[PDB]
Order: C-alpha cells, then structure tokens, then sequence
C-alpha cells in the first residue's frame, strides 16, 4: 500500500553527469560513449560563437578528471563535444522525445555532481514544473525501460513564473521557447486529464473510494465538461490506454469520467484522495500500473 | 526557482542492493563492504510471524540456508549473526560499489529518500518523513522488505531506515540499521496499531519560507504569537508542539526572509483557522509537513 511520486532509479544517469566549463559558464553534460551533451548556450549567432571556440576552450571534468575534448559540433540547441575517452560507465541509451502529459525522472545537477532526483510532468503548456537553480543547465530528463535509460530531456531555462523549458536530447525544444535572453512566457497550461484518471484509479486500488458514483457519461459530454475547467481533451487512445486499470478496479473509464465531473462541478468538500485535496495529474497511467505492480530496473 | 519533493539521487544505495531468500521467503538486503544487512523476519514463514523465537529459528539455520543474490551472481554467505531486528549475512566477498557510509538514527520528523526494490532489484525512488507517530508513509508492496531509507549528504550514504512491515492502516514501519525498530512495533504479526499521526509544525514552518523565499507571501499577516499560546492553538489541530529547539532551527530562514520564526507561527495559526480559500502555497493545498528546514535551506539555496 502507499501511493508516492516516484522517481527511476537515478544511477545509470548519474554515471554520466560532468561538468562542462566555457569562459565564465559553467553547466551540466551527458556523457555518453565519446561525446558530452550540454546546452548550446554554455558558448545570438550560435555559428558565429561557435566557430570562435577551440576544444580546449571547452573544460570538461568527470569526477576530478579532466576529459580532453576532441572536437565540437551543435546540433539544433544542444552542443557535442566529442572526447577522447568513451564513458565506461555508459548505460543501454536511446534519445526520446516525448509528448506533454508524459512524465519523467530529473536528475538535478550543479558542477556535473547529481544533487537530487524528482518525477515530473511535461505540462500541456510544453514547460516543466521543475526544481532547479542557477547552474543547473545541462541537467537531463530521463526514463527507465528494462536496463535501456531513455533520455528525454535536457534543462535549458528557467521562465519568469519560475517555470522551466528545455530540449530533447537531439536539441529541439519543448514548446515554442528560444534559448536567448528575450520577453518569453509559458502559454495557459492545462491539466493532465488521462493522468488524473489514473490517479483517481490509484485511489480506488488503495482503498480511497468516496468519489465514486453510479453515473457514467459519454465521451462528448465529458469533454464539453472538462474543457470548461482547462482541462485537456480526453481521446479515444486514452480511454483505451486506462482499460487495464479500468479491468482490474471494475470501473469504466467514462464512469470514473462521471466522478471527475462531480469532482469538478462539485470540489473535494473538505476530504483528500491519496492525500491530496487536488486532482494530481503528473502520474501517468503507466506509472500508476508499474507502482501498483512493483516493476524494477 | 520551484518547489519539488525531492529525493537524493539513488546510484551510491543501488549499487548495493541484493536479494535474500531464506527457505520460501525472499527480500532485499543492503550489501556494504563484506556484510548483508536485511530484516531478521526472513528466517521466519508466515505462521512464526505471530510469536517467532528468532534466536530459536537461527540457531537452526546454516550459511547454505541464506541464498544471497548481487545481480546475476550468488554470494557465498560464510556467516550470520543477528543485531537486534536486523539480520547481517557475512559474505565471502566485499562489495566493490560500497559507497563511504554511515549508520544513523534519525528522529521523527527527519525526511530520508527511499530506494523501493524487489527482489534485490531498484524500482523507484521517493522521499518522506519518519512521522510523529514513527511510521512512515511510503509505497511499498509485497517483497520490498529491506528496501532502505538514506540521506546523501555531500559524498557519504547515511542509511536510517530499513523497511520490516505494513500495519493495517497502510503505513509502514521499520528500523534503523542497526535493527531496533522505529516505535513500538515489533516484528510479529500480532495486532499492532501505529498511534494518531499528528503534523510535523517545524516542518510545516519549514515549507512556508520555502514559499516566501519563492515569492509567495499571501497567508504572512501583521500578527505575532507567544510560543506558548502557538502551542495551545497547534495542538487543537493536531500539530507537534513546537519547542525551542524548532525556532533556533528556522533562524537562518527566519535570518534570510526577514520574518521572525513567531511571525511565521501567526500566520501558520491564521492558515490552520481559515484554510486556503481556493489558493495554493507552492502548489499544494495542503499544508506541507515532509520537508525538514534542512531541506529547504538545502533546495531553495
Ligand atoms: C551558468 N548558466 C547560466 O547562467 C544559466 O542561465 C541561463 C538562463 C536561465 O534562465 N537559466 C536558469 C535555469 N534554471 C534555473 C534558473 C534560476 C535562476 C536563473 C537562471 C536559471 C538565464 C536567464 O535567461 C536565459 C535565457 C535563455 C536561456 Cl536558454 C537561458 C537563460
Ligand atoms: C516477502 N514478504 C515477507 O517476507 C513477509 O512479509 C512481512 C509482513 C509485512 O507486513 N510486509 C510487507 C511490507 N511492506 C508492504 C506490504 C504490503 C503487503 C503485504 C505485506 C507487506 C507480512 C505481514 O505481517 C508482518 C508482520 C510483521 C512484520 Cl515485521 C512483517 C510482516
Ligand atoms: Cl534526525
């Protein structure tokens, strides 16, 4: 029993945190085989500034070693530096990019040392709610399927709400973001809505019972609800992808759709669902299942 | 800038996680230098759980009776003795990833992060708090026994915490590393109850100059309160009693948002009298008891 946010394992990641230094900035890297990821912006005109620089004005250290960089390309936003010595510690890797709803693990780094691990939601709004303070540029998004770590994010900025932005590992960022000191703002977010059903059926599944009721509702009329309360629309492919959950607790998605309305229309009144008094969407039914079935890495 | 739960990263603990089968049960256990540390209840079955002689049930046991697994490799156990809850497996071969570690008690109220396996294998990391009542409110299922609790602080593994069992209400309860439970619990299955919970005040102090320091200010009033009379009204809505030692402990926050600690205990007062009126502090509409004025001098700064 017990619901947390939960994050992956953090190891396979944290053998790959360096720090990467260029003139004054100092910031994160992923190492991985030759190369060391980082954001483009440790160097505007990112040719221009780029063409300037040398491999030796790039300091790269793991650990107390300083890896010696080889040579140096950009790709989209994100920097590679090639060195000269692949990472022994380097795990199975795929570069993912992933879709806003989808959660994911952070591995919070300062001076290429990991200091803390947290589990987070890319936002409707293609920003992420994160924890991070100057220096933590670099720091990677990850997931963990089977022994392959599959890293789907790299820390770039911090927005004036205090939320953040980044890029996918090939560089591309997450929203309509550039990574250059300018007027930039998150757009209106929206909540997660297959991922608080998920989370209302990990209430059910820990005994939390109190929202249930006889209703159901129909797909349309559910949306024409939840998109009254900026909530995201609910599709097909996710009434399907919460079938398992809806299997095992004997509640039909639309049903638990009906007691997300009454929730909505209604409010809590005073009492919590996994002790919470608001509607969490950053589980998501994936996550919901492996936490109440105990898959390990 | 943000506020998150945050757990310690959890390389330097999974690298010492194995898997302890005794018989039909198996469990994790914590592998540091030539040792394996796991819960006494894996000499037990389900019926011994009730009132089990341990030195009775080890005196039994042999080093070939404990199957320990590091990975995809069997460990040659070459001796056992038991400390307290706590049974410690000698093996025949040091773990080469033992990170530099420690052994500590931590009191209620102390936050530690937890590395939730099964059968001697990481699942995922999270934090929480050893509770007033000295449960924990964690996730674990069936086979995370000996799943342990930790704090990183700077190169060096503190573990605090080893998880033995679920009482009925769904909480969790262990002990420290060196076996002796946390609360009155002991490992039987006789009926156990964890007493009322209540909030952890220092903490709750804690997470409000977390949101002062990130820029929300709107539950701060002009209101101060005597320590005393703080007490009388914290109690009514089941909060620990805050003592001295909890207002020298927020002074660098204090010291850093320039609200004295018993300005901050007026507005917590004011919070606990009218709720949060459809408003959040840091995204909660709960006030938040899990993060220790360590923990937040540590994230925010
Ligand atoms: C040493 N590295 C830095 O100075 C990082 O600052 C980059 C910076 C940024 O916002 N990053 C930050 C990341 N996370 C948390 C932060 C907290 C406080 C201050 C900065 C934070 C500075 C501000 O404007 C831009 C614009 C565009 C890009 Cl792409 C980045 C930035
Ligand atoms: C593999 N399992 C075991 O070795 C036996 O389980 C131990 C057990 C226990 O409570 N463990 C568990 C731990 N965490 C979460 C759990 C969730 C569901 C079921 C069991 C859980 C079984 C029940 O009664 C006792 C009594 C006292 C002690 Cl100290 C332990 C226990
Ligand atoms: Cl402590």
């Amino acid at each position: 029993s017990g619901f947390r946010k939960m994050a992956f394992p953090s190891g396979k990641v944290e053998g790959c945190m360096v720090q990467v230094t260029c003139g004054t900035t100092t910031l994160n890297g992923l190492w991985l085989d030759d190369v060391v990821y980082c954001p483009r912006h440790v160097i505007p005109n990112y040719e221009d500034l780029l063409i300037r620089k040398s491999n030796h004005n790039f300091l790269v250290q793991a650990g107390n070693v300083q890896l010696r960089v080889i040579g140096h390309s950009m790709q989209n936003c994100v920097l590679k530096l090639k060195v000269d010595t692949a990472n022994p510690k380097t795990p199975k890797y795929k570069f993912v990019r992933i879709q806003p709803g989808q959660t994911f693990s952070v591995l919070a780094c300062y001076n290429g040392s990991p200091s803390g691990v947290y589990q987070c939601a890319m936002r409707p709004n293609f920003t992420i709610k994160g924890s991070f303070l100057n220096g933590s540029c670099g720091s990677v998004g990850f997931n963990i399927d089977y022994d392959c770590v599959s890293f789907c994010y790299m820390h770039h900025m911090e927005l004036p709400t205090g939320v953040h932005a980044g890029t996918d590992l090939e560089g591309n960022f997450y929203g309509p973001f550039v990574d250059r000191q300018t007027a930039q703002a998150a757009g209106t977010d929206t909540t997660i809505t297959v991922n608080v059903l998920a989370w209302l059926y990990a209430a059910v599944i820990n005994g939390d019972r109190w929202f249930l009721n006889r209703f159901t509702t129909t797909l349309n009329d559910f949306n024409l609800v939840a998109m009254k309360y900026n909530y995201e629309p609910l599709t097909q492919d996710h009434v399907d992808i919460l079938g398992p959950l809806s299997a095992q607790t004997g509640i039909a998605v639309l049903d638990m759709c009906a007691s997300l309305k009454e929730l909505l229309q209604n409010g809590m009144n005073g009492r919590t669902i996994l002790g919470s008094a608001l509607l969490e969407d950053e589980f998501t039914p994936f996550d919901v299942v492996r936490q109440c079935s105990g898959v390990t890495f």
